[PDB]
This record gives C-alpha cells, sequence and structure tokens, in this order.
C-alpha cells in the first residue's frame, strides 16, 4: 500500500553525468559514449558565431577527478555536442525521445557535474516542468527507463520569471515557444493534465480511498465540456483506452471515474483528501499508477 | 526556484541491492562490503509467522540455505549471523560497488530516500520521512522487504533503514541496519497499531520558510508568539510540539528571510485556524511535514 511521488532509480544515469566548463560559465553535461551533451548556452547570441571561434581546448569537460580531453565540437539546436577521446564505460542502453505535454519523467538535478538530487516531474500542458533548479543546474536532465533502457527526454536550460523551469529534448529541441537568449518569455497559463488525475484517482481507489466514487458516469463530450471550463486538458478516446487496465483493475469505467471527476471540479473536496491531498494531482499518468501498484523493477 | 520533494541519486544505493531467498521467501538484501544485510524474517515459515522464535529457526539454517543473487551471479554464503531483526549473510565476494557508507539510526521528523526494489531490482526512489509514531508513509508492496532508507552527505550514504513490514492502515515499520526496529513494533503477525500520527511541526515551519525563499508571502502575518501560546494551539491540531531546539534548527532560515521563528510560528498558527481559503503553498493545499530545516536549506 501506500502512493508516493517516485522517480526512476537514476544510478545510470548518474554514471554520464560531467561538469563542463566553458571560460567562466560551468554547467553539467550527459556523456554517452564518446560524445558529452550540455545545453549550448555554455558558449542577442549568435551560437553558430560564437562556436565557429572556439577551439576544442576551450571546453574543459570533467569526468569526476578526470579530465576528458574535448577532440570536437558541434551544435545540434540548443545543445552542444563535445567529442571526447574516451568513451564512457558507464553508458546505458539509452535512446532520445521527445516526450508530450502530460508526460512525466525523472529528473536528475546535478551541480558541477554531480548529481544531488533525483525527483519525477510532468511535461506541463504549456511545456514547462514545475522543477526545482538553482543556477548551476543547466544541463541537468530529464529521463525515463523501459525494461534496461534510459529514455532521455529532458535537458535543463533555463528558468522562467514565473520560477517554472524551460529546456529541451537531448537533439536540442525546446519544449514550448521558448528560446536561450536573455528575452522577455513568459510560460503561457497552465492546464490540468485530465488523464493524469483520472490514473492517480484509479491509484486512489487501488489504495482504498473510495469516498469520491459516485453512482454516475458521463459522456465524453459532456466531461470535456465541463472540463475545459476549469482548465483541464480535454480528454481524448486515447486517453480512455489508455485508462482501460486500471479501470478493469477497479471496476469503475473511465466515463464512471469522470463523472466522479466531474463533481470533484463542480464542488471540491469538501475538507476531505484524496491519497493524502487536497488538490487533484496530475503529475501521475497510467502507465506510472500501473508500474506502482504492480511492483515494476530497473 | 521552484521546491520539489527531492530524493537522494540512488546510484550508490542500486549498486547494493540483491535478492536473497531463503527457501520459498524472497526478499532484497543490502551488500555492503562481503556482508549481505536483509530482514530476519526471511528465514521465517506459515508456522513461525506469530511468535517465531529466530534464534532458533537461524541455528538449524546452513550457509547453503540462502541463496544470494546479485544480478545474474549468484553469491557464495559463507557465514551467517543475527544482529537484532535483521540478517548478515557473509559473502565470498565484497561488492565492487560498495560506497562510504555508515549506518545512522534517525529520529522522528527526520527525512531519507527510499529505494524500492523487488527481487533485488531497484524499481523507484522515493522521499519519505520518519513519523512522529515511528512509521514511514511509504509505497511498498509484498516484496519489498529489504529495500533501504538512506541519505547522502558528500560521497558518503547513511543507511538509516531498512523495511520489514505494512501495519493494518497502510502505513510501514523496519529497523535501523543494525537490526533495530523504530517504534513498538517486532517482527511478527501479532496484532499491532500504530500510534495516532502527529504533524512534524519543525518540518512544516521549515517548509515555510522555504515557500517564502520562493516568493510566497500570503500566509505571513504581523503577528509574533511565545513559544507556550504555539504549542498549545499547536497539539489541538495534533502538530508535534515545538522544543527550543527546533528553534534554534530554523535560526538560519530565519536570519535569511527575516522572519522571526516566533513570527513565522504565528503564521502556522493562523493557518490552522483559518484554512488555506483555496489558496496553496508551494503548490500544495495542505502544510508539508516531510522537509527538514536541513533539506530546505540544501534545497534553497
Ligand atoms: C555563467 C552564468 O551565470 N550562467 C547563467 C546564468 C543564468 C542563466 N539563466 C538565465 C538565462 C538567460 C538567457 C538564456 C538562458 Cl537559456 C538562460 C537560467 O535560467 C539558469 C537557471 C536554471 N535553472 C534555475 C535557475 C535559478 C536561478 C538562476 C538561474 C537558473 C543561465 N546561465
Ligand atoms: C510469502 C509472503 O506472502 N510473505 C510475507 C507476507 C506478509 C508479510 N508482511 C507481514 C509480516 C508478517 C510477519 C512478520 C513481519 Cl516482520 C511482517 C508484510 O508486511 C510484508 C509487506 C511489506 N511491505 C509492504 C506490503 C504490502 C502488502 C503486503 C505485505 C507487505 C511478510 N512476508
Ligand atoms: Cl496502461
Amino acid at each position: 500500500s501506500g502512493f508516493r511521488k517516485m522517480a526512476f532509480p537514476s544510478g545510470k544515469v548518474e554514471g554520464c553525468m560531467v561538469q563542463v566548463t566553458c571560460g567562466t560559465t560551468t554547467l553539467n553535461g550527459l556523456w554517452l559514449d564518446d560524445v558529452v551533451y550540455c545545453p549550448r548556452h555554455v558558449i542577442n547570441p549568435n551560437y553558430e558565431d560564437l562556436l565557429i571561434r572556439k577551439s576544442n581546448h576551450n571546453f574543459l569537460v570533467q569526468a569526476g577527478n578526470v579530465q576528458l580531453r574535448v577532440i570536437g565540437h558541434s551544435m545540434q539546436n540548443c545543445v552542444l555536442k563535445l567529442k571526447v577521446d574516451t568513451a564512457n564505460p558507464k553508458t546505458p542502453k539509452y535512446k532520445f525521445v521527445r516526450i508530450q505535454p502530460g508526460q512525466t519523467f525523472s529528473v536528475l538535478a546535478c551541480y558541477n557535474g554531480s548529481p544531488s538530487g533525483v525527483y519525477q516531474c510532468a511535461m506541463r500542458p504549456n511545456f514547462t516542468i514545475k522543477g526545482s533548479f538553482l543556477n548551476g543546474s543547466c544541463g541537468s536532465v530529464g529521463f525515463n527507463i523501459d525494461y534496461d533502457c534510459v529514455s532521455f527526454c529532458y535537458m535543463h536550460h533555463m528558468e522562467l520569471p514565473t520560477g517554472v523551469h524551460a529546456g529541451t529534448d537531448l537533439e536540442g529541441n525546446f519544449y514550448g515557444p521558448f528560446v536561450d537568449r536573455q528575452t522577455a518569455q513568459a510560460a503561457g497559463t497552465d492546464t490540468t493534465i485530465t488523464v493524469n488525475v483520472l490514473a492517480w484517482l484509479y491509484a486512489a481507489v487501488i489504495n482504498g480511498d473510495r469516498w469520491f466514487l459516485n453512482r454516475f458516469t458521463t459522456t465524453l463530450n459532456d466531461f470535456n465540456l465541463v472540463a475545459m471550463k476549469y482548465n483541464y486538458e480535454p480528454l481524448t478516446q486515447d486517453h480512455v483506452d489508455i485508462l482501460g487496465p486500471l479501470s478493469a483493475q477497479t471496476g469503475i469505467a473511465v466515463l464512471d471515474m469522470c463523472a466522479s471527476l466531474k463533481e470533484l471540479l463542480q464542488n471540491g473536496m469538501n475538507g476531505r483528501t484524496i491519497l493524502g491531498s487536497a488538490l487533484l494531482e496530475d503529475e501521475f499518468t497510467p502507465f506510472d499508477v500501473v508500474r506502482q501498484c504492480s511492483g515494476v523493477t530497473f
């Protein structure tokens, strides 16, 4: 029993964290094989022009107490790729994935190439992450683990004026309408990830919390009309299908849980809590709930 | 900026997780040097659950009764001993991934990261606090026994918990790495109930200082209070008493935010009296008590 925000074991990623120094700037790099990936801001910035002026010895890559010698440098979007003479002997089975809003991942927050903490995030519908990062965290990576394969999906680049965070996939493409320049940028109004709230309500039913369950069911259109009005993301047929296993396990049809959620939005908690929380949690996907309520290991 | 429940990077602990099998029972073990630590109830039968004599069950065991598996390699058990509720299985191979480590017994209110394992395989990492009633509100299924709680201070892993059991309310009970249970619990199927849980007041205050550091000020007020008056209000809400040690420990956050401890205490008094009024503090609609003063300073 119990439900916790749970991050993937960060070990496979910790063995990849290196420190990247370019002049006065020091941030984190992801060392996979003989390549170190880091935010290109480490170098109104014309990055292509700044990078051609750089030489290999300008970059100092430090992996623990060993300095790696940079033998090449190239830029892929907002990410810098520093070729090194040494392949990372701790390189796990990995792949680069671009996630969609609503999807969750573990963040390994690093400072000076040293892992300091691990936490579970969701890519907000406005393409920001509500992370916890201080200056020096740039280059910290977001990942998931599938069997024994690390899926790298995020690299930290910046903090927006509201305290939310913005970054890219491992191909340097930003999540959202953000740029890596010192310019006025604001995240769009955030919305609730409806499919993740429903997944979390199924987790509460699995943990014995049933007070919110009602006799009612709704049409998907009627639910979306109500949810849209409360700044909740629309629920698609894909979301209903993905919630199928939890619906089968708890005996609560997806549109049955939607009618419970419909009431929760129009009326509130009435002083009650679900899984120890007084707000509807949206940073647990349907797969996260299945994994935690079934004991899948990595 | 931002505030998250943050666990320690679990890598140094993952390299120690092994599977321990004794007959039909399979749980997790912590492999440090040439010793594997695990809950002693791995030696229990279906008959020896309500009132097992572990000393008597262990003397009947031989080294070949324990199967220790570290990845796809079986470790040879060359000795077995019991230290309180933990079993220590001596192996003929020192763990080459053994980090700098130490065994620490924590106090209620203290936080630690839990690496939940099944069959010696790490499945997830989360953050916990030792509740004032000596239970942990973990996330554990059957097979998680032997999962460990830890903190990391520069290169060194402080092991502070090993998971043993789930109480009838869904809360979890376990021991330090010397086998001494946290709380009035025993590793038997006997009727056991956790005491009524209370809020870790010092951690709530620490979390309110984190909210001020992050720009949240709506809950602040012009009032101060005496420590005794605060404790009288706090107990009525099932909050732990705040001691002078707690006030002293909150000193650095008080200095950093310019809000005296007794001033923040009057803010907590008001929050307990009115509630949130539809507002949130650090994205939460309830007062969080699983961030210590030390955690808040480290994260900020
Ligand atoms: C050398 C140095 O100070 N570098 C630095 C400083 C500041 C930043 N910026 C601003 C910035 C401005 C133009 C473009 C971009 Cl992409 C980024 C960041 O956002 C980094 C950052 C990340 N996460 C949490 C943070 C908390 C406090 C302060 C900074 C944080 C980057 N590099
Ligand atoms: C073979 C088998 O089922 N083993 C088993 C079953 C039950 C238990 N007990 C009870 C018990 C009983 C005698 C002594 C002690 Cl110390 C403990 C547990 O509490 C294990 C456990 C741990 N964490 C989360 C759990 C979630 C659901 C069910 C069990 C969980 C142990 N082994
Ligand atoms: Cl699923």
